[PDB]
This record gives structure tokens, sequence and C-alpha cells, in this order.
């Protein structure tokens, strides 16, 4: 039991899967089955589609495979009887781990040992559908340097944002509709306020209104926190001062349903002044630039951030907005926790001509930055 905990629960099932298909051996392959049913977006399972695998086949033809076998009486034992192959498979498993320098073996060091070792089933079925160890070792590295969930974010993504509000008692909702495009660091929003008239300045809203979609770069990927959470997502809290006026506390949850990520959000504001720069739509529409600091929360497992937002007035002053927020994980699996660094933000708000509700279209384009090491 010196594994990853993921892996020794791959290894831990293989007797129940044994004595699922009436096996006396376990073997390589069933380790495999075993790895791909992780389920909710597995390692073993992304590692192979990202090689080009059909994974829903294989599991269906591993079935198939395991259920032509001959078939022989159990032991007396409890534990199944290690195969050949397997065997091999857990001691290649070992040089894997020496090799990528790691403590414990683990998904990726049994996975790229099935795929070297296992010349009967896993090998040759790859080869079928033109794939090979230095296809998946490559998916593994690529993996290894970020995370699972940022292959969620390649292309181009469809979002829904939903928020209901309260500020003084004025309580309103608003839905945004777009899509994210991580590779470029932009995303593009057209945001209705589907109540009837927004009760404080568009501008207030753009922080409430996904950080999953910065563009981090390819030195930086192993500190991108908010796609390691995904789909699974993120609870992303805020307080929100504005100097010498209201509050805002805000709770949301940010994850995919489907194939969309959304982001759900409830919004309380206390203590505004009615005729102030907030109640009284004093402010200006537009969105400055800022760089906002991202530090790692290590006891809550997520990552936190202050910073400070300038809003401008009609007046020819600055609207401060204080922000604390912390955001912690809603799945149970790894996230990355990142080196201190921050997010570069820079923020466009126009009309569309064509709506005739209270509206913000909104055009964003975020990069992450601040982190200047020794290349590699």
């Amino acid at each position: 039991d010196d594994y990853t905990e993921k892996a020794w629960e791959a290894i831990s099932s293989l007797n129940k899967i044994g004595e699922k298909y009436d096996s006396a051996y376990v073997e390589a392959e069933m380790l495999l089955l075993a790895l791909l049913n992780d389920s909710p977006d597995g390692l073993a399972e992304r590692i192979l589609k990202e090689s080009g695998i059909d994974t829903q086949l294989l599991v269906q033809e591993i079935d198939d495979y395991l259920k032509k076998q001959p078939k022989m009486p159990s032991g007396f034992g409890e534990q199944k009887i290690l195969g050949r192959t397997l065997q091999t498979v857990l001691s290649t498993s070992k040089r894997l781990k020496k090799e990528f320098n790691d403590e414990y073996i683990s998904i990726e060091h049994l996975l790229l040992s099935i795929i070297s070792e296992d010349s009967k089933f896993t090998r040759p079925w790859l080869l079928k559908y033109n794939v090979n160890y230095e296809k998946v070792k490559k998916a593994v590295e690529k993996i290894r340097g970020g995370s699972k969930g940022e292959e969620l974010f390649t292309g181009v993504v469809p979002i829904l944002v939903e928020l209901d509000g309260d500020v003084n008692g004025h309580k309103f909702s608003v839905r945004g509709e777009g899509e994210g495009d991580a590779t470029n660091g932009k995303l593009t929003l057209k945001f209705i306020c589907t109540t009837g008239k927004l009760p404080v300045p568009w501008p207030t809203l753009v922080t409430t209104l996904v950080q999953c979609f910065s563009r981090y770069p390819d030195h930086m990927k192993r500190h991108d926190f908010f796609k390691s959470a995904m789909p699974e997502g993120y609870v992303q809290e805020r307080t929100i001062s504005f100097k010498d006026d209201g509050t805002y506390k805000t709770r949301a949850e940010v994850k995919f349903e489907g194939d969309t990520l959304v982001n759900r959000i409830e919004l309380k504001g206390i203590d505004f002044k009615e005729d102030g720069n907030i109640l009284g739509h004093k402010l200006e529409y537009n969105f400055n630039s800022h760089n906002v600091y991202i530090t790692a929360d290590k006891q809550k497992n997520g990552i936190k951030a202050n910073f400070k937002i300038r809003h401008n007035v009609e007046d020819g002053s600055v609207q401060l907005a204080d922000h604390y927020q912390q955001n912690t994980p809603i799945g149970d699996g790894p996230v990355l926790l990142p080196d201190n660094h921050y997010l570069s933000t820079q923020s466009v708000l126009s009309k569309d001509p064509n709506e005739k509700r209270d509206h913000m279209v909104l055009l964003e384009f975020v990069t992450a930055a601040g982190i200047t090491l020794v290349p590699r």
C-alpha cells in the first residue's frame, strides 16, 4: 500500500472484478478496466481520450475479451492469483515511478506499464486504433504539466450566468449567456436584468458575474486552480466593500452543467446610501483594468485573492470597491494549489442595439503572469 490513493483503489478492485468474470486469475486488462472505472472524468480515461482512444469502445471490448477467456476454477483463497502480465506490469511500474522521481506509484505509472507490458490485450488493441506507448506517454506528461480539468477548456465553451441579488431590499435577477475561449483568455457575454431595471450600476456587478477562462501560459499551467477543479467546480465567495458606501456579500458555484460552464450566484447588499454613487447610478459605463494577486489557501485546499477595483465616477472621482475573495473546490479530486501569481484583466463594456431590456454586453481578456523561474 505505497501507491497513490487513486491507484491503490484500482488495485483493490481487482478481486471484485475477477469475481465478476468468474476468474481464477487477475490480469493487466482487469487493472485497465479498473482504471477506466473511476468515472467522473477520471485520469486514465482522460489520458487515453487525449491519445485519441474511444474509451467507451475500449471498456466494451475489455468486457467482451474477458467473457471469452477460458474458465478456471477459483482458488480457496480470497485473494485471486496474480497473472504473469500483471506481475510484470506492477514490477515495471516501480521502474516508471523512479524514472519520474515520484513518491508513490500512481495511475499514470500503472497505465503506462500496462501499455508497455500487456502484449496479450492492451498493446495490440491500441495498435489497431493507431496509438503507441510514446503517444500515451506524451499525453501523460502533458497532463502532468497541468491538470485533467484544463482539457475541458481547449476549445470554445458555452457559458451561462445566473444571479439573484438583493441590495437595500431591491430584489433583481440577472442572466448572462455567451462563450469562453481560455486558449485566448477571452470571454464574450451578454447580461440582461430579467426582473426589470437594475437598481445598481452594471459595472459594480462585473467582478461577480469565471476565472477558469483565464489564459495561463505554458510555463504556468501547474498553477491553474480554477480549471483543475472542473468539472465538479468551485465555490467562490466574496465581500465587496464600497468605500464610504455599502457592502456586497456574494456566494457562487462555478461548475459544468452538461457541456455548459455555469456561474450561479447569490448576492446581498446592505448599508448603501440612497443617493450615493451606487444606488444613485453615478458610475461611468466602463471598467478599468486590474492586476489581481492570487495565493494558495492551503488549509482550505483553495485560493484567495484580495484586490482593489477602481470605478470611474461621473464627477471625476474614483469609487473604490475593495474585494475579499475565497475559492474552494466542490469535488474531492486533486486540485492545483498555485505559487503566488496574478491575473491581468481588461474589460470592454457595450450595448446591444437590438436589445430593449436593461443589459450589458461584456468582453474580457485575462492572462496570468508573475512567475519567472529558471527556464526548463
